[PDB]
Order: C-alpha cells, then sequence, then structure tokens
C-alpha cells in the first residue's frame, strides 16, 4: 500500500523480506532492492540460507535487473551512493536502511535527497534520530519523523521486560551482559576492525565488545536514564543470543513472582513481543521465534530480596526483522499521504 | 619426593602433567598414571593436543606398561576400579583424582583402600571434603586431610577477586554468570545426559547449565555464605571461559577505583593468581594463562555507585591445572615425616 | 500394521521416528522405544532437535513408561541388555537396531532371543549379515533373513551412482574420500577412543579415519568386488556429508555425458534415491533432503577421458533414515503373514 | 640486507613477518608495511593472533606512523591505491603483495609505478606472470622478472610430491580435492560474493569452490600440462588443509613403495619442503609446520596397481608464508644491482 525499498540486502534485509512475505494482508509493498552484489546474488542468497534454510517459495532472477518471489517481481538496483538512488523516480515511500553504514542523519538523509519520503534504520541511529521499540514506546511515533530507528536486536529483547520490571518493581539500577551470536561485523579470521576485539576470529573466540542496548533502553524508557549499562560477549554461534540482566529493584520480591509478572504481560500488553518459556531449552530451539524476547523462567533468580537476575533469549536476525516489519506497518498505518 | 599418581588421564590429567613438567625444582614426582585407554593412547594424547599443541618434549611408549617424557619413565596402569590400584604396593603418597567420577568420600576413599596416603580431587568435592583455592584459603590446609578438593575452574577464577571486592568494599550480595567453553561432559550431538540441556549438541548451542561456583565461593570465603548464586552458559569454544560477576557492595565506588584495587592485589598478595589486563583482547589470547583469573579492566562497570560488574577471564584447563600443581606442592610442603 | 520397536533412541532412532511420522499410509506401526535415558528425555529430545529444529507435532510424556506424538502413545522401556527386552511379550515384528553396539549376529540376535521376529541394523553388519541399499539391491531381500543391514550413510550415497557409472561406463577401479560431518562416535574434546584420530576434538580438526563404504559397495554391487577403496575425513559440521569418488572407466567419456547419465537414472529407476543439482550450493542447503545422494553436476570432472571424478551430497542423518524407513516398508511388504 | 615492503598486513602478511622474524641471518630487511587499518591495529593484530597465539616479542606502536618489534622500527603507511605509495622515495627493492587484489600485471605493476623495483605476489598471478614453487622450479627465476608469483597454498602442497610421483612413476592423469580451512575470502554469515558458494556461512558449511591448483601445478611442472584438474571443499576449521590427489601412473606400484619414494625425496632434494608422517594425527597437529607438504603415509592407497591416492597436510597460512620468505630470499640472492 506503502511503497517500500530495501537498501542493503544482507542478513536483516533478507530476513525482513522473508518475514514480510509470511505476513497476511500486509500494508507494505516491497518494490525494490538495492543490492550491490547484483541480481543473481540477490536471488540466490534469498532462496538458500545457512540459518533459515531453503525459502519455501519460487525465487528466480527476472531479467537483468529484478527478481521474482512467487511471481511478484522486485526491482533490483545497485549503487553504494544513496544519493544516486532512483527513489524519487520510483515514488518510494519508505526505505529500510539495512546496510549498517548510513545510521546518522546526513547518511540516512541521502535517501531523502534521492527522493524517498521516509527512512527506517534497522539499527540504533546516531545523533538526533527518533528511536522506537515495538511494545515499548511505538505510540510516540509521528508521521513527521523523516528518519527513524528500530534500535538494536539486544535493545528489543531487553526493553520489553525491563519495562515490566520497572513498572512492577521499580528499577534502581542495573547491568546487562549479552552472550551474542557472531555477526557479519566480525572477522572470520584475525583482520581489520576499528574494534581490536571484533578483529579476532569470531568462530574461535569469546569476544567482549560494545553494547548496543545499554543507553538505548533509556531512549525508549526515559525513566531508566542513567540507570543501566552493559557489555556484550560475542560467541561462536551463527544466530540467536541471550541477555543476562541484573537489576536492584525498590520492591522486595522473589523469582516466581518476577516470572509471574512476565507471564501476565506476555498474555496481555506484550503478547507477541514477550514470551516466557518453562522448558529446559538451548539457543537452537529459539530460532525463528517471532517474539522479541523469551524469558527462560527456570533461570530467574533473586538475591537478597531485591537483586533480580533475568535470562532472555532472542533470535537477533528473525525476531528483530519481525519488529522491523511491525514498525514499517506502523509507518504505513500513520501515513499522512 | 612426593610420589604422585594421576588417576584419569583426561584434559586435566594431561594438562597437569604438562604443567608439572614445566616447573623447576618440583617437590613432586609423578611416577604412575592410571589410563584406562592404555599406553599407546596415553603417549599419543600427551604428545599431540588440539588445544595445547604438540608437546615440546620427547614422548614415547616404553614397553607395554610405561611411557617416557624426555627420558623420565612413568608407569601406566589401567583399572576403572580404584580399590584395585597398586598405590600401596608402589608407595604412592598423593593421587590426583581427575576422572570426574570419584568426587565423594566413598569414591575418592577407594584410593586410600588401595594404599594411597592422600587424594586431591581436581573438582568440587561432594559432602564433607575440605576445599581449597590457592590464593584464597590454602593456609587452612593441614596434613590431616586425607581427601581434599581444588574446587572448580570457575570457583578458582571467581574467589580471588571476590576476596578482594569483599575486603575493600564489602559484598552485600551478588550474582554470577559464566560464559564457559564446552567440556567433555557435554555431548557432541544430541544424546543422553541427566542434564537435558547438556545433552544438546555443544558446538551448535548456547547451553545454560547449573554451577556450584557461587556456593563454592562461600566454602573458601565464609563471609560470603548465602550472598551469591549464579549460572553457566556453555558456548562453542573448546577452552577458556569468562565470569561475569555483579555485586552490590556496601562502600560506594566507581569502575577505575575497583580496577585499581585489583591491580594492588595482583602486584602483591595475589601475584601469580590474579592479573589485570588493559588490552582489548578476546578469549583465544588468554590460552595458556598461568594465573587463575584475569580482570578485563575496560569492561568493569559500576551502576548506582554500589552495583559493581566485573568480567574475568580464565583458562579453565591450564590455569586450573597450574592451581592443581600448586595445591599438590602445598601438600608436599606440609607433609609430616 | 507391523509392530515396530526402535532400539536406541539416538540421532538415527529419532530421525527415523520423525521420517516415519512424515509418511502417508505407512505399513509400519512404531509401538515401543527402548531409550535407556528415560521417558522425559525421549520426549524432550524428540521435540527439540539442534539439527532438525523443533518437531511440528504435539509431543509429551504419557505418564511414565510412555510418550505421545499427536495423541499416538508409544511405550518406552529401558534396558541395555536386549535379551531382557519384552519383544516376545509385546509381539514385536521388527526391531530397528540403532544403538550401534549390536551389529553382529550374536549381538543383534539378542533381540530374537527376546522374542522379536526380525532385526534391521541401521549400520553395516559385522559378519554374515545380508546388507541392502534401496535403489541398488533391495530386490534381493527375502523374508527368511532374520537379521539385515541397511549399510552406512556413505554406502547409501555412493552405491546408487556407482551402480550407474558401472552400467554406463564400466568401472575398472577407483578410490573415494568422504568429507563427513562429525558424529556421536567422535569425542567433543581429546578423550579416549580406540581410534586415535577420532579421539581428537571433533569441532577443531579435520579427522582422517576409516570407512567401509568401499568394500560395502561391493556387497550390494558384486561386480565391484576388490575394485574400490577409500577413507573419510571427518570435519567440523554437524550434519550433511559429501563423497568424492574417482574411478577409471572402460568407456571414454566427458563430464557432461556423465552428468546426463545421472539425470537419466534420477528421473527413472533411481527416482527418489538419486538427484542431480545444478545450483552452486553448499552443505547446509542439503539438509533434510529425502534422497540418498545428490550429484553436484558442476563439480563433475573427467581427466584423460577415462578418469571420472564425482562429487555427491548426502544428509547422513535424515537421508539415511528415510532409507531405513524404506527398507522397513519392504520388510512389511514381503512379510509371510 | 634487501629493503622489503609488505602490502596488505593480513593473515599472510602477518604470518610472513612472523616467519621472517624467526629466521637467522636473513638477507631481508622489512622496513615498511602498508596497513590500511592503521598503526594501532597493525601492532595489535601482529601481537595477538587467534591461530598462532601471542607473538613472543616486544610489539608496540612507535608514534603515529610505525611499529616496533623487539626494538626494530617498521614504518606503517596507509593507502589503498599502490601508485601513491612511497616505494621509490623509500628505495623499496621488493614488495610482498598480500592484499589479494593486485594479482595481475596492471595491478601489481602499480607498485613499480610507485617506485618499487620488484613485486612478489603471495598468490597465483593472473596473466603472464612467472610462477614459482620452492623445491619445484625456483631455479628458473631470473632477476629480470619484475613481477613474480609464489602460487597458492594448495599448489605449494601438491607440486612437491606430484614432482616425485611424475619422476618415479609417470603421471598419465589425475584429479585432486582439497578439504581446505576457511579463509577471509569467505563470508562469516550468508552475504554477497561473486562465488555463490563462498557467499555462504563458512563455519556452518562444507563449501564447494575453486582451485586453479591443478592447472597451476601444471605451470611449475610443464610435463603435467593438461593432466590434472580438481576442486576445493572449504570446511569449518580456521587453518590447516589437506589435499587428496588421485593419479593413474604408467609404472605399476604399491602404497609402501610410493611412501618410500616420498621419504627418499624428503631426506634429500626436498628436505625442508616435503615431510612424511607415520603418526595417526589430525589437522591441528600440523599447525606451524615449516614444510609445504606432509604426506600422511598410512593413508596412501593404490588401487589396480596404477591408481595412486595420496593424502597430504599443509598449514596454508604458516607453511605458505615460510615459502614466501624462501622465495624472497632467492630474490635477494639473485639480485643484480
Ligand atoms: N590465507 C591463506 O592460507 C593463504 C592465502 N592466499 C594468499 O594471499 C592473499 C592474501 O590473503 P590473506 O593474507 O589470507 O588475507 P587477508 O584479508 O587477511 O590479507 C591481506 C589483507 O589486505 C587488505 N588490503 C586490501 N586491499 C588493499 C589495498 N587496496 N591497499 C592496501 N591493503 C589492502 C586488507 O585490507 P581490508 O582490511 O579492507 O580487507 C587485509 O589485512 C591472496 O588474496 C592469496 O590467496 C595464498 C596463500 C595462503
Ligand atoms: N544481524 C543481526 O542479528 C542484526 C543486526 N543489526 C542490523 O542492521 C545492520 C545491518 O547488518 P546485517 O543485516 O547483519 O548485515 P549484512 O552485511 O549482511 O547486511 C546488509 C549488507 O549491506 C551491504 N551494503 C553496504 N554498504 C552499502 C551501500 N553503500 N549501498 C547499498 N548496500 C550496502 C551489503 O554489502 P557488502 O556486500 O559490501 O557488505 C550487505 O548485504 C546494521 O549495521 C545493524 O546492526 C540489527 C539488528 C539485528
Ligand atoms: N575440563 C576443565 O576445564 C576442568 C574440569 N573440571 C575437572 O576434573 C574433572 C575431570 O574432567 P576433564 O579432565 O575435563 O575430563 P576428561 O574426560 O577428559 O578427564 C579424565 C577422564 O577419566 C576417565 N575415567 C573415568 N572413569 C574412570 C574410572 N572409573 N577409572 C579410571 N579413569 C576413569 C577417562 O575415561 P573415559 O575414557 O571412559 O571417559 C578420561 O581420560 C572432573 O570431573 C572436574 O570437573 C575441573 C576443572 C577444570
Ligand atoms: N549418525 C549418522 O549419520 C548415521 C549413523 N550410522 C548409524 O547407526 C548407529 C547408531 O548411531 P547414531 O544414531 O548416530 O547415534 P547415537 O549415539 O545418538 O544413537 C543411538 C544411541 O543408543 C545408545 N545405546 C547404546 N548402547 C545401548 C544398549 N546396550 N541398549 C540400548 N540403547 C543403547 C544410546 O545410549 P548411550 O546414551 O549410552 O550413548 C543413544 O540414544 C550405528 O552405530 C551407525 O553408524 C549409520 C547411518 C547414518
Amino acid at each position: 500500500k506503502l511503497k517500500v525499498a530495501i537498501n542493503g540486502f544482507g542478513r536483516i534485509g533478507r530476513n525482513f523480506l522473508r518475514c514480510w512475505h509470511g505476513r497476511k494482508d500486509s500494508p507494505l509493498d516491497v518494490v525494490v532492492i538495492n543490492d550491490t552484489g547484483g541480481v543473481k546474488q540477490a536471488s540466490h542468497l534469498l532462496k538458500y540460507d545457512s540459518i533459515l534454510g531453503t525459502f519455501d517459495a519460487d525465487v528466480k532472477t527476472a531479467g537483468d535487473s529484478a527478481i521474482s518471489v512467487d511471481g511478484k517481481v522486485i526491482k533490483v538496483v545497485s549503487d553504494r551512493n544513496p544519493v544516486n538512488l532512483p527513489w524519487g523516480d520510483m515514488g518510494i515511500d519508505l526505505v529500510i536502511e539495512g546496510t549498517g553504514v548510513f545510521v546518522d542523519r546526513d547518511g540516512a538523509g541521502k535517501h531523502l535527497q534521492a527522493g524517498a519520503k521516509k527512512v527506517l534504520i534497522t539499527a540504533p541511529g546516531k545523533g538526533d534520530i527518533p528511536t522506537y521499540v515495538v511494545g515499548v514506546n511505538e505510540e510516540g511515533y509521528t508521521h513527521a519523523d523523516t528518519i527513524i530507528s528500530n534500535a538494536s536486536c539486544t535493545t528489543n529483547c531487553l526493553a520489553p521486560f525491563v519495562k515490566v520490571l520497572d513498572q512492577k518493581f521499580g528499577i534502581i539500577k542495573g547491568t546487562m551482559t549479552t552472550t551474542h551470536s557472531y555477526t557479519g561485523d566480525q572477522r572470520l579470521l584475525d583482520a581489520s576492525h576499528r574494534d581490536l576485539r571484533r578483529a579476532r576470529a569470531a568462530c574461535l573466540n569469546i569476544v567482549p565488545t560494545s553494547t548496543g542496548a545499554a543507553k538505548a533502553v533509556a531512549l525508549v524508557l526515559p525513566n531508566l536514564k542513567g540507570k543501566l549499562n552493559g557489555i556484550a560477549l560475542r560467541v561462536p554461534t551463527p544466530n540467536v543470543s541471550v541477555v543476562d540482566l541484573v537489576v536492584q529493584v525498590s520492591k522486595k520480591t522473589f523469582a516466581e513472582e518476577v516470572n509471574a509478572a512476565f507471564r501476565e504481560s506476555a498474555d496481555n500488553e506484550l503478547k507477541g513481543i514477550l514470551s516466557v518459556c518453562d522448558e529446559p531449552l538451548v539457543s537452537i530451539d529459539f530460532r525463528c521465534t517471532d517474539v522479541s524476547s523469551t524469558i527462560d523462567s527456570s533461570l530467574t533468580m533473586v538475591m537478597g530480596d531485591d537483586m533480580v537476575k533475568v535470562i532472555a533469549w532472542y533470535d537477533n536476525e528473525w525476531g528483530y526483522s519481525q519488529r522491523v516489519v511491525d514498525l514499517a506497518d506502523i509507518v504505513a498505518n500513520k501515513w499522512q499521504g
């Protein structure tokens, strides 16, 4: 309904397309893809996926500049400079920025220069970019926002249950550590990053790094400003991560009561965003889960009556991509066109 | 002087022998190895190691029942039943119990049935077994102890710096999470295991599992009884782990002061046990670390002035094995003639 | 129909059940499972699988000899000694031997001693045990065989296209190497193993070992007796393997002719057993393929006009289990009764 | 004594420096490194290495544009365009091309435009570029060659023993498959790549791909022109690979005679280049071996008296780098000022 582009057909760009494809009566219309790798590459990697498996749909190249998914043709262009895009010419309403390189206003704005009406960054925005997490603060979105951010995968897993903890128990302060699957931003073998730790062979190490949620939860939950901080430990799994949150709360409590609080929200205001799992599972079991965060109930602990530790699972690729679709639906729903 | 026997030539048993081989003027004499796998196996796996690399020493079989390391002939026996071992006949003073199956008094005691004078379990002891962590409470060891425990790798990493935190700031309570390398106790592919999570493919998942390290810390640091708890996350790396500790302390502080407190101890009472690393390193850098615990200084955080988060690295196989040697050395030094 | 019992509820045992569950109008009725790990374990590991994903069926324990799959109750017993199994009492017609420890006549026979009418070993049989590979020599099966073998996963990948090569070009001699995913028989970390190479950390090494696929091929294709040999290279992937076969043929040929030969069989006598893939795919893309062998057409080479090199993919767990089901179906179809 | 510059401080670039550092009385003087990543990054990654371990040398940054190794300062520049490099200004005699992007004459020639006297590509050269393999055809090198190639890692493993096989038995034709560790050219997670197979998650798949090694082996051993071909299977190991070569020979033989032939050469003309291992080892055991190729003797087979299969290990990073140093040594030894 809404004319959508995908700038950056990588893990999130492709997960997004496949997430979108599975939705019924979607308001979005993905008409174009900017894949610097080309048509053959876009069709191949969309069909065959090391993490999601083979796409259950007819996918093929259509000519020299498009691909088709179950008959639907999707234009495919290739340009590293978004100021060279044909968004205006195509009448593109929303650009899904998934390249990871245009996360500030001047960068994402290049899409507007090219004629796109709006931009949704699949990552934290740098600068003065409205950030939103579905199930946490999306009601604050307004059609005037020309550039928005859907935050990070970790922020999407944390914020939902942090919101519950703060409302029910009141968070004085907390820390978080995410044991995170590796991502394309890491090097296969010891190379070159900025980040000397992400420069190291990712399938061989536990890699401490930069955390991507910590301040950002305060962005979507202002009451938490200056109350949280954390880090990330990248480990040798290709997908699915888990956050370990420890917080001192003002109201004394115990593990079972904390879990109960999560189940209540899970069955109500956070249905489809938060889930609570009582089974002794491991990361692989959470692949392709549509929720943003799944509490591992049996792992919840309370020390000294007010120090609560919570363990939550998240599919950083798929679960996050479903949220990108959700945020895109909101954009469409609140359109002033 | 101390005639030593290694029961269970596995990861720890082999790491132990190589750790011991590297010491100068050792008061220990490893005369025999109980390897149910045989002499060829013992010689081969001691020489070639997927984690430590090839042993820089002349290793070979010596007849049917021995092996030699740089000329030093060692005996090799094979019996799954410790009562039937020739410890008395051989005059064995101390047995390094590294099978992982004789961790209680009745089990480890079988070595005493057999004639050994003392047993040192390379793991937490079950029941009433004296537990010691070098650099924390080893001064409490007495020659009267027939059976002793060197705790777990995680306890050895945690205790040292927990001791420092408690002394300098006073720990009210806290929680810990160890992102741990897999170990032989896990299954390569989904297979039977009493622990339904450890039963799952170890190189494919992030596996949550219980840990006693929290309560064990209280064993060697009584002041901490009932103040800690935690869990473990087994991840797809073959060696080297990291502990994430969050504690509320009584004295307000900040990250750099906390890191300073650790360096002070590291340059003094905990020299050779605790180190503080200021480099942006990853898990493979810490292989073959003779200390028990290395603080990653740049990851230390303090929230709300009294919630301290510390990240510490540890080579669970080698570092721990150097501690086993250390404890053995203490046994030999306190032996009563 | 045909009261089937699964002995050994491991990778194959569970893949088998799931493969069977997916069949329509199956002549087989799986009524019992001997799982030494217990009911809870059986239900859990059948539901959650690190390789196949979460089973899309209602699986739960059935109060505690039993489990239920979509309402179908399956009895669960636990005994490491087959002679003590209630096969006779239950009227069990065919036992799927998937423990990997009862592969000879005396061992597998234990199931007959226990009352089972027939045994199907999910592996090469030791000694005089009729071996069959569907699509190659299954027409030779007779109800008189009390104990049969479905060969190995590599033999099931190799035989089908070797049969084609021998008929179409005539194999003078050849060699084979299978770059095989690791299996439960390997060790997670360096540990005891009769085979000093499989004793080594499986996810950290390229491990050369044995196979019997070569001589086993001769079993189902007599014309090939003494004409082939080979080895295996176990690598760090959890599932899916690939065979590299090099043979000198009597009739000069070229790569595309060879590929054509495979497509002819694939569309005819070997439909559902052999496939030919023209896509530039990788191992993960072949997960859950029902065929026994998939030729990677673009990799086919011919040197000196008569030295043919063929690369074929196979899902060693799933593809092989579909063959077990197939052979079981034949057993049922030829039952006297 | 030869002024050497390293272009592209990656896996090979760094392995090269470390190999060079370990040589005694080297005729090479590495005075500069072109690392687009910067000084801090060059120092760090040279010191800490996921595959080689921590560099046993004092490594630090020296100012804003150099690094020091045990006191020796090495200049560090940063430019992606070789024409702009200060080779002429610095008087650079030989440039080690390890970027992987300047492999043809026009590309590597950019270094000559920049003032360098000679270029050594650490990879197969494209077009008319003299290719050499130490121990095979290096005696053919002449100072007139402004741009030379040290071939590929697999070519360096294969050529040496292929040379023996051809001389001793006469190779009519053959095929080869290399089960190769992943390299930086692959993607960590499904991502864009001209090669649709190399685009797939490298630590999750058996990856089928190129090797010009077969035709390259022809380049250094003319007698083998048009007689060999092959492919590569990239697998989930970070370093160390193995080649499987099958060849029909004109002189009937047997496995032990073939192994003998390799030991003869290994103790004589190919000492330091080829080795023969009789131990049942796995890939990890061959890390950091200086030789180019190590035959795994117990794996050698001969079918039909003339079809020879040989398995050889090689450390693709380190062993190859040792050859780069050897070839650089030749350049210095044959310099004509
Ligand atoms: N790895 C192995 O086993 C072997 C590999 N190959 C060897 O040599 C290769 C190099 O691969 P390897 O050492 O593995 O890999 P790497 O990616 O780690 O090596 C060198 C690399 O050069 C880069 N570089 C790229 N473009 C430029 C440029 N324009 N100017 C300056 N520096 C540049 C790097 O930059 P950036 O940081 O942007 O990537 C990086 O450190 C060839 O491509 C070839 O195959 C051959 C033999 C053995
Ligand atoms: N991966 C996850 O779990 C999640 C990641 N983040 C993701 O959104 C990101 C994208 O990461 P992800 O999808 O993982 O990764 P990828 O590398 O796989 O995703 C997108 C990529 O964009 C590239 N690209 C780069 N520059 C341009 C350009 N100038 N014009 C057009 N296309 C371009 C690609 O090109 P090239 O081929 O040259 O690399 C590639 O397919 C942000 O960087 C962020 O973190 C957020 C949430 C979840
Ligand atoms: N791995 C680490 O990082 C550390 C582990 N723990 C280590 O100590 C353990 C040993 O683990 P680890 O060395 O890793 O493991 P491994 O399995 O490699 O070590 C010892 C093992 O003893 C076996 N063994 C078992 N039962 C007997 C028996 N009845 N008689 C004789 N030998 C026997 C072996 O036999 P079999 O061949 O049949 O398996 C094998 O070599 C405890 O169980 C504990 O946790 C503690 C600290 C550090
Ligand atoms: N995996 C593959 O790709 C294929 C494997 N093979 C296999 O069939 C095999 C089975 O291996 P796989 O399914 O991989 O592996 P697993 O280890 O997972 O399968 C079966 C296993 O049986 C065990 N078991 C062992 N001894 C007994 C006993 N005495 N009584 C009852 N149950 C027992 C188990 O017990 P415990 O819990 O103590 O280990 C476990 O679930 C053969 O050994 C063979 O190779 C053949 C074709 C394909």
